[PDB]
């Protein structure tokens, strides 16, 4: 019985997440939905609470705190712990009811919820790559103290990778941590992306594209800064720095490759020679479940693989002229110290600018650009607490940095 | 160090295994090749040892046993364990100093040293699909009163279908066991074919081939047997039963698909639907090297894929009027007994009376098809040695009853 907290519920990984417990369940009763954590969603809480009667609700937002005390007075034979805040969901970390955690909250609140799961020594399912990108000499500094607690990626490249690996290896070590890669046999890594919408494109023509033409009509439907993101390959500059640290794996050795079918979701090659990969439709529901199941598999209910079907898997490989955001994030990955702070931080006013309107698409590398050759390398503290307020300055310089640059042009 | 001892040793798979040996042992001293033994190639064996130097030589022919003596004074500080026959291939097996062995002896033949060495509680890399589809209950048999012996696969899809195995899994049974397929897991084998020098042809070209058509320029140099039963795609057929045994996984889960491009080789659908795979260029070093390393893999300095060249896999299901063989072998797997038994018999001598101009490519399948409907089913011994001599029986029974068709047609 794997008994799971949900932080982010009403999101796209949280939904998803229950969706697969769902239907997991109708066959063997595997999963105890234990606790659910939302901002301010508190029907959506509500409706989640009916279904899966977890033992803890929490809402950040204390002014809805007694509009769902009310409502859940309509559920029968029921009577949950009703939390609030960061208090809140401190306490569900620390409860020994809870194995694994889900960490479906975007930006710094996913960070600080993914800090108290790790004292408290749990699974943590990580679909936050910025997180990780921002802060990965941290939180592999707090995995390092907090012996027992795990980082299981679900952003689904990282958990292709992760699925590629053998867990009588895997079990010897954890995620973000020293000699992962060396106690693996890894190699090296194919880390497969999309393409975005504009593969095809001219330079002269990148010049003029839109964030409407990111935005409509997408191949594939997801929230509007990763969709940019993936506009510009800044998706996969992210996930190459998220690879970096989660698996240690060399810069030198991490090669991203456009496969635009998306049935492969990244490759693993071995020091042998052996490549080992994993395939599935586009499908959060994986990745989301193996962060749980791990390091068994359960059975699901999910269509199959109709190899014949897909018929034809293509790879080729990006122009860095094309796509500059991802050649920035090698630089920034490479340079190391915080410089993955503000590469993410400054990219993510950016990325806004586009989104709104504000800027065109070769001034998103630009301004990107302009910060990081900004930026001097800063002596890491070695005091934790130092080290995070060091990470929140120059996050929150870098994206001053980014608006000045764009105030002075505008 | 790993112990190994090669039979067959100047074969395709022997000469693949030392020249995999000879390059692994550079980067890092890791095998100590402790036996080597061959049918009659006195002059390449003497070639070998002098580079390998092993402690045990064994000849099968006694006519060149003293030729052999003679040549080895030659090598400066060497004193070997000269050996011949049946008895010289018994006492490698016993040796407490080889841990694992190759085979590669073809045919029907090397099923005779793959039962001396699990009777002595080796590790078998084996690469004779037919000793797996003619003996496979007798070999799981064997494998449940030798308790610390093992088959590891080297035929390359079932080395791949293995290396796409969690070993944490893998570890707690073994190839050949009932139950492997669900303690791994495994719900469902995609099992890959290169789909063969005929696979684009109409079904009046297909009427009018010659063994010439099927050997000349090929795609892929392998052995003339093997490349006819490429041709009529009876290798996967048998393939299939050898997937079958090895795995324990059901007929209606095993998915014969044709992949022109031989990079993916093949690929495991797990119970919750996430599928694995393993890739590499067409080269048999792999997989017999993952059979002498398993569970740990080693570098190498072969070529490192490049998936970007390589920039298009394909997948298309086979047709079974115009391969015909593929449904005889299912049917004779599914039918069980000693039906696998008389497919890979009577296919002996179909592929070889086309391979010598005698017959047509459908005349192939006819032959086949009538063994198959002539054969009554027997009760399986229950001794061991009863159960090998049933099935020594049945095997003579199934070619002489496939040339005595051929006789009354011709
Ligand atoms: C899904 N995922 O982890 C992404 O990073 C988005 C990425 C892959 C999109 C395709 C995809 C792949 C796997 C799962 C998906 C689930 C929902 C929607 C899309 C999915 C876009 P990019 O490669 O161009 O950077
Ligand atoms: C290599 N192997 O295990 C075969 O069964 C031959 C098979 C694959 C041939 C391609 C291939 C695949 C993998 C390794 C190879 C090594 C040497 C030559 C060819 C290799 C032919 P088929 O699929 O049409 O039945
Ligand atoms: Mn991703
Ligand atoms: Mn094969």
């Amino acid at each position: 019985p794997i008994n799971v907290a949900i932080f982010g519920s009403t999101g796209s990984i949280g939904t998803n997440a229950l969706n697969i417990i769902r239907e997991c369940n109708k066959i063997e009763n595997v999963f105890n939905v234990k606790a659910l954590y939302v901002n301010k969603s508190v029907n959506e809480l509500y409706e989640q609470a009916r279904e899966f009667l977890p033992e803890y609700l929490c809402i950040h937002d204390k002014s809805v705190y007694e509009e769902l005390k009310e409502l859940v007075k309509n559920i029968k034979d029921y009577k949950p712990i009703i939390l609030c805040g960061d208090e809140g969901m401190k306490e569900i970390c620390s409860s020994n009811s809870i194995d694994k955690i889900v960490i479906g909250i975007d930006s710094f609140q996913g960070l600080y919820s993914t800090m108290y799961a790790i004292m408290n020594n749990k699974i943590v399912a990580l679909a936050n790559k910025e997180s990780i990108v921002s802060a990965g000499f941290f939180l592999k500094k707090l995995l390092n103290i907090h012996k027992n607690a795990k980082i299981i990626p679900v952003d689904s490249e990282h958990s292709a990778i992760f699925q590629c690996l053998d867990n009588n290896k895997v079990l010897k070590t954890k995620c973000l941590q020293d000699n992962f890669s060396k106690i693996n046999n890894i190699n090296k890594i194919f880390l497969c992306s999309s393409g975005g919408p504009f593969q095809n494109l001219t330079m002269d023509e990148l010049k003029n594209v839109t964030s409407e033409n990111a935005l409509k009509h997408p191949k594939w439907k997801m929230g509007k800064k990763i969709t940019i993101d993936s506009a510009t390959m800044m998706n996969k500059g992210l996930e190459v720095i998220e690879t970096h640290f989660l698996f240690d794996v060399d810069y030198n050795d991490i090669e991203v490759i456009v496969h635009k079918e998306c049935i492969i979701h990244s490759c693993v090659e071995f020091i042998d020679k052996s490549v080992i990969s994993q395939m599935y439709y586009p499908d959060m529901q994986i990745p989301i479940l193996y962060s749980l199941t791990w390091p068994d598999r359960i059975k699901t209910n999910l269509k199959p693989l109709d190899l014949a079907q897909v018929s034809t898997l293509t790879f080729h490989k990006p122009s860095l002229e094309h796509f500059p955001c991802i050649k920035l994030a090698y630089q920034a990955g490479i340079k190391g110290n915080f410089y993955p702070t503000v590469l993410n931080a400054s990219n993510e006013i950016a990325n806004n600018l586009f989104l709104n309107n504000k800027i065109k698409y070769f001034d998103i590398s630009s301004i990107i650009s302009q910060v990081l050759e900004s930026f001097n390398s800063q002596k890491v503290s070695e005091n934790s607490e130092d080290l995070m307020k060091q990470i929140l300055q120059i996050h929150s310089w870098a994206k001053d940095k980014a608006t000045d640059i764009y105030n002075k042009h505008n």
